[PDB]
């Protein structure tokens, strides 16, 4: 499977796919829209560097920023 989504299968859907703690849901073009608006950089950010509830490098140490942003871009991707 792509990369972006085989990340996302491995453990950041725990959060993501529940909504826990307002994390956005894959395909939720509402949640997701305005943080797309802001612009991927600072989404790629965020995933690497956590924001609140969202966890530095989804709690996943073992991945690189490269995969990181692959899994955001997935998710941006689903849920335009
Ligand atoms: C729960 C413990 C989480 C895990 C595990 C992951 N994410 Fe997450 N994510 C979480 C929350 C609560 C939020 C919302 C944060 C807020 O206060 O707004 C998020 C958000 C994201 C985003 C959007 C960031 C933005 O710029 O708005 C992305 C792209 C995202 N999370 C990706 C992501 C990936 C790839 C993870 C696994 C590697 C991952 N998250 C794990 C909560 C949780």
């Amino acid at each position: 499977m792509a990369e972006g989504k085989t990340i996302y299968e491995g453990g950041c859907n725990a959060c993501h796919d529940a909504g826990m703690m307002g994390a956005p849901k894959p395909g939720d073009k509402a949640a997701w829209a305005p943080r797309i608006a802001k612009g991927e950089e600072s989404v790629i950010k965020n995933t690497i560097n956590g924001l609140n509830g969202m966890p530095p490098k989804g709690g996943n140490a073992a991945l690189t920023d490269e995969q990181l942003t692959n899994a955001a871009k997935y998710l941006i991707s689903i849920s335009k």
